[PDB]
């Protein structure tokens, strides 16, 4: 059984803004590697850490959530995101990246998310994802 958490919350999912989480799968080609969002004191400020391509590089990101949706603005930039599953104690969830064709992510915690939790996530992602190439952006030499 892969029920999870209903109805879905983007701040229940992460964590209440508490938790750091890696992006472990991604339909989008140009995923970043190595990516982390993690608390950047207190709208809800986030700080994105990943590699490109052998230098760390870090951005400030303020996240406006409602409900399931949530939007990340870095200046003029914006990227609208849906999380569309989350698991049973918020250590794994899936987003739908809105744009012309959109993308898939899976997030899960950066330490203590439970096995059959992370399971029901990739299965989720495997789903919406169908044959689009799944890149995994933590296996990069982080
Ligand atoms: C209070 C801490 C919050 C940590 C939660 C992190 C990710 C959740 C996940 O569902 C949402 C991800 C949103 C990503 C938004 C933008 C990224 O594409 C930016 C990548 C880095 C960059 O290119 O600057």
């Amino acid at each position: 059984d892969c029920t999870g958490s209903e109805p879905v919350d983007a701040f229940q999912a992460f964590s209440e803004g508490k938790e750091a989480y890696v992006l472990v799968r991604s339909t989008d080609p140009k995923a970043r590697d190595c990516l982390k969002g993690e608390p950047a004191g207190e709208t809800l400020p986030v700080m994105m850490t990943f590699k490109n391509g052998t230098d760390w590089a870090s951005t400030d990101w303020t996240f406006t959530l409602d409900g399931a949706k949530v939007t990340a603005t870095l200046g003029n930039l914006t990227q609208n995101r849906e999380v569309v599953y989350d698991s049973q104690s918020h250590h794994c969830h899936v987003d739908k990246v809105e744009k012309e064709v959109p993308d898939y992510e899976m997030w899960m915690l950066d330490a203590g998310g439970l096995e059959v939790e992370v399971e029901c996530c990739r299965q989720k992602l495997e789903e919406l994802a169908s044959g689009r190439n799944q890149m995994y952006p933590h296996l990069k030499d982080c």
